[PDB]
């Protein structure tokens, strides 16, 4: 389990920088030798969907620590995008890398988590699911502001304005 | 010419067939244009080549249809609506190349998705009353529209993906 994780981490701490990265960079990164790296994960296609089911649940644990229904809502949303963001851009790879989510098993399981966040969407409230989707996508464009290096707090500040108000005022 | 109708063949079959099956082989992409594995080659040696000229072709498409949606003609809102339909009806391809450059760490493909890419900023902020970071406005476009995207094909109705689309921009979906 020790060695799983120290590889997996690896893999987030550099694929997210260095996406055609070889695996050989990954174990360097890991402590490990790429024997090792391969006795897990015999082909790059089951690292890489190991890696996107950790960084699932590694969303799923800090939704679970956010506790997005308990207190004010601004404040527990906040809480939920400031966690969400510390995971970095390995959730752009992940969602975009094609060969991840291209498995039907692994793309069910990435459905799961987030109920919490839709109850509060819910609660402070447009087509079914429609809300889940435009919070996600308020991440995704946190994930590649974070990139460019802008500030967590900015970030921050910028999704809760956009999801209370969007982005323009028509006239 | 031949070679100009084959290659847009081949492109035409690559945007079908990998919105629906992103690890599709070369070869498979061949089959779907109606052209042999050997033909496909002469085009595109390598399935990564054809994967660049697709997100370039997409780009390029991108660039013509809010060229076409005449962004500047009448009332801003009208006008805002067919920037959003003329990028919709880009399709699904769009979540299969949007991120490519930094997937394949192409700064050549990220300079060539560049060009063009400040118009749209420049339609949203001509039809807002008011004035976020450098680069917001643009990143939540393109992130609402891949919701689109998903929930077409999740089987919501064009038009009202249109309508979530506007009203997420102007509009937001909570209140504290
Ligand atoms: N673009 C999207 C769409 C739906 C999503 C659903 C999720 C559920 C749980 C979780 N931890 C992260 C999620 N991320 C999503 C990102």
């Amino acid at each position: 389990e020790r060695t799983r994780r120290a590889i997996l981490d690896a893999a987030m701490l550099v694929l997210a920088d260095h996406p055609t990265a070889a695996l050989g960079d990954i174990a360097a990164a890991a402590g490990v030798g790429r024997s090792t790296v391969h006795r897990y994960y015999p082909e790059r296609t089951d690292l890489l969907r190991a890696l996107a089911r950790h960084v699932h649940d590694l969303s799923n644990a800090a939704i679970e620590r956010a506790d997005p229904t308990s207190g004010p809502v601004d404040a527990a949303l906040r809480r939920v995008v400031e966690s969400q963001l510390d995971l970095g851009p390995i959730v752009l790879f992940v969602y975009y890398e094609p060969s991840i989510l291209a498995d039907p098993e692994l793309a069910a399981y990435f459905d799961i988590g987030d109920e919490a966040i839709v109850e509060v969407l819910n609660r402070a409230s447009y087509p079914p699911g429609w809300a889940r989707r435009v919070f996600w996508a308020l991440m995704q464009a946190g994930y590649e502001a974070a990139k460019d290096g802008m500030p967590r707090h900015q970030i921050v500040d910028a999704i809760m304005t956009s999801l209370t108000s969007g982005i323009i005022t028509l006239p």
